[PDB]
């Protein structure tokens, strides 16, 4: 289910992304890339990088806007931290184009895994974050389940 942050965990989830924040893009670009390299059966379902060697896509502009895309929702998700609402919002949004798709909650979650492990959170902050991370999982599965609705 849903569980709020308090004021202070907010806090702990700014200040645990705020190196991500002030190299959003860079950060992107090297996340997404380790992320393909390690669970390399993912490229494929990006139909902009399919049939071509990692290698060679990753200095390619089609690579860095997917990466760049990614990193921004999560960037808005940690902007509206503290409004449950405008949180779920962010996440209601970038679910539809997610809902048809051939992606398994396994290779979601490697994602996440990939993120967290780039971060090197300290217990605190990293509990906060994956307080924030369990919310928007919990948010994105409901929508790709047919029940996104219920945020409204
Ligand atoms: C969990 C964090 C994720 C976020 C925040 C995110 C965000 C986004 C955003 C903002 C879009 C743009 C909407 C569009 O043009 O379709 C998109 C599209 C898409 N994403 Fe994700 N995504 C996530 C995870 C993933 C993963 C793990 C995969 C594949 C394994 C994936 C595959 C796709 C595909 C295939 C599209 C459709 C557009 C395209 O063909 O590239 N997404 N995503
Ligand atoms: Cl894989
Ligand atoms: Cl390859
Ligand atoms: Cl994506
Ligand atoms: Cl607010
Ligand atoms: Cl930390």
């Amino acid at each position: 289910a849903f569980v709020g942050l308090s004021d202070s965990e907010e806090k702990l989830v700014r200040d645990a992304w705020a190196p991500i924040h002030g190299d959003l893009q860079g950060t992107a670009n090297t996340v997404f890339y380790n992320y393909l390299k390690k669970y390399p059966s993912n490229q494929d379902k990006f139909e902009t990088l399919k049939g071509h060697p990692l290698d060679e896509v990753k200095d390619t502009a089609n690579f860095k806007l997917i990466a760049g895309r990614i990193f921004t929702i999560f960037d808005n998700c940690v902007k509206n931290v503290g409004n449950d609402k405008g949180f779920q919002k962010v996440i209601a949004d970038m679910s539809g184009p997610h809902v048809a798709r051939p992606i398994t909650h396994g290779s979601y979650n490697d994602l996440r895994g990939v993120i967290y492990d780039s971060m090197h959170l300290d217990s605190t902050h990293g509990a906060a974050w994956n307080k924030m991370m369990d919310n928007f999982f919990y948010v994105f599965y409901e929508c790709l389940d047919g029940r996104c609705s219920q945020f409204s």
